[PDB]
């Protein structure tokens, strides 16, 4: 999946621009944000 290395405070500012982008998922997970495709 497309893991980017922000800091994932909460999942929620990982989600937001991953769904815009075409990630149906977006957890915060061991720092970084795992946001899986549309």
């Amino acid at each position: 999946g497309v893991i980017i290395n922000v800091k994932c405070k909460i999942s929620r500012q990982c989600l937001k621009p991953c769904k815009d982008a075409g990630m149906r998922f977006g957890k915060c997970m061991n720092g970084k944000c795992h946001c899986t495709p549309k």
